[PDB]
C-alpha cells in the first residue's frame, strides 16, 4: 500500500529551481478530494475545458465566465500560477464566429470582395474575443496559449499549416492577429505561447519551427512554444524531445510542457486493458523508468524550460480513457499520471521525486 499524495514530498518543491509543476483542472475538482493533491504538489494550474472559446463566448456578446472564474479564484487563493488555454482553436469553438452577416458560412462564399469582407469580420470578432478575455484575466494569467494546434500533422500546403476554417478564411492572419491582440491588451511582460502536440515529430516540428521563424521575422510577439507532450512509454525518444526544445531555445524562445501524459499504450491505443485493476504492475514499472528519463531531461534543460503541466491530476480522470474506449469498443482504461485513482503514489512518482 503506497502512501497518499499528501503524505509524500512535494513535486513543486522538488523542482522549485527548475520549473513550475502544473495540473489541468475542472471546476468540480476544486473541492477537497482533488484539492488536497493540488495544493500539496502543484504551483500552477490550467483549465482543461473552461477557458476554451466555446466555454467563454458560446454566442456573440453572451459570455459564460463562471467555470473560468472558479478556476481563477482557486489559483488566487492557493497562490498558483495559471496558464490560459486557449484563445484560438479549431475545436471547442462556437459556430457564430464563422457565419457571415447574412447568417451563411463564410467558407461557402465565392465573390472575392465579400470574402475579403468576411475575413475582416472574422478577425474583428477574434480580436474582440481576445480583448474581452484578456482584460478579465490579465493579472492572473502567467502564460497564454495564444493559438492551439495551428500546424498540421501532414503537409497539405508547403508551410505545413492546419487547414481549419481559420486558415481557409484568413490564411495565417488569425495567428498574427491573435498574438498582436494578446500582446496589446495583456501587456509587454505577458508570456505568449504557441501550443501543439507532436512537436518532437518531423515533419511537423520543422513546419512549426519555420512558422515561428517567419512570424518572429515579421515582429509577431511569440515568447514561447508549448509542447503538449501527449506521449507514450517509448515514443518519442528522449533525444527527439531534447532536439525539439533545443531548436526553439536557439530562436530565443521559452519552452513549456503543457499537457503531459505518459500513456501505457501506443497509437492507436490498442489493445487497452479493460479496467485499472487489470493493468499489470509490469506496465507501471516501464512507465516509471520512462518518467525517470523524462524528468532527468527536463531538469537537464531547465535553463530553457519554465513549466511542466500534466493534463490531469490522478488516474481516475483523464481524456486518454476516451481514446482507449474509442479504439477498444467502449472499454478501456489508461493510467498516465504519477498518482493512482485513489490519489496514492505510483512507482512513477518515486522515480521523479528522487
Ligand atoms: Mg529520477
Ligand atoms: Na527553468
Amino acid at each position: 500500500v503506497q502512501p497518499f499524495a499528501w503524505q509524500v514530498a512535494s513535486l513543486a518543491d522538488r523542482y522549485e529551481e527548475s520549473f513550475d509543476i502544473g495540473a489541468a483542472v475542472e471546476p468540480h475538482q476544486l473541492n477537497g478530494r482533488q484539492g488536497k493533491v493540488l495544493k500539496h504538489h502543484y504551483n500552477s494550474i490550467v483549465a482543461e475545458n473552461a477557458m476554451k472559446p466555446i466555454s467563454l463566448q458560446p454566442e456573440e456578446g453572451v459570455f459564460t465566465w463562471d467555470g473560468a472564474d472558479a478556476i481563477v479564484e482557486f489559483a488566487r487563493k492557493n497562490n498558483m500560477n495559471l496558464r490560459f488555454h486557449t484563445l484560438v482553436w479549431h475545436n471547442q469553438v462556437p459556430d457564430w464566429f464563422f457565419l457571415d452577416e447574412e447568417g451563411n458560412p463564410m467558407v461557402e462564399e465565392t465573390n472575392e470582395a465579400k470574402r475579403q469582407a468576411n475575413k475582416e469580420l472574422l478577425l474583428e470578432r477574434l480580436e474582440t474575443h481576445i480583448k474581452t478575455v484578456v482584460e478579465r484575466y490579465k493579472d492572473d494569467v502567467t502564460a497564454w496559449d495564444v493559438v492551439n494546434e495551428v500546424v498540421d500533422d501532414g503537409t497539405p500546403n508547403e508551410r505545413g499549416l492546419r487547414e481549419s476554417v481559420w486558415y481557409q478564411i484568413t490564411g495565417d492572419e488569425y495567428i498574427r492577429v491573435a498574438f498582436e491582440t494578446a500582446r496589446k491588451y495583456a501587456g509587454e511582460d505577458a508570456k505568449l505561447f504557441i501550443n501543439d502536440y507532436n512537436t518532437e515529430v518531423t515533419p511537423k516540428r520543422d513546419h512549426l519551427y519555420n512558422l515561428v521563424q517567419d512570424l518572429l521575422a515579421d515582429g509577431v510577439p511569440i515568447d514561447g512554444v508549448g509542447h503538449q507532450a501527449h506521449i507514450q512509454i517509448d515514443w518519442p525518444t528522449i533525444d527527439e524531445i531534447r532536439t525539439s526544445m533545443e531548436m526553439f531555445a536557439g530562436l530565443g524562445l521559452d519552452n513549456q510542457v503543457t499537457e503531459l501524459d505518459v500513456s501505457l499504450y501506443g497509437w492507436p491505443p490498442r489493445p487497452a486493458f479493460p479496467t485499472y485493476d487489470a493493468i499489470p504492475q509490469e506496465r507501471f514499472q516501464a512507465q516509471a523508468d520512462r518518467y525517470n528519463q523524462l524528468f532527468e531531461l527536463y531538469e537537464e534543460l531547465d535553463a530553457d524550460l519554465s513549466s511542466v503541466t500534466f493534463w490531469g491530476i490522478a488516474d481516475n480522470h483523464t481524456w486518454l480513457d476516451d481514446r482507449a474506449r474509442e479504439y477498444n469498443d467502449g472499454v478501456g482504461k489508461d493510467a498516465p499520471f504519477v498518482f493512482d485513482p485513489n490519489a496514492r503514489v505510483k512507482p512513477a512518482f518515486w522515480r521523479i521525486i528522487d
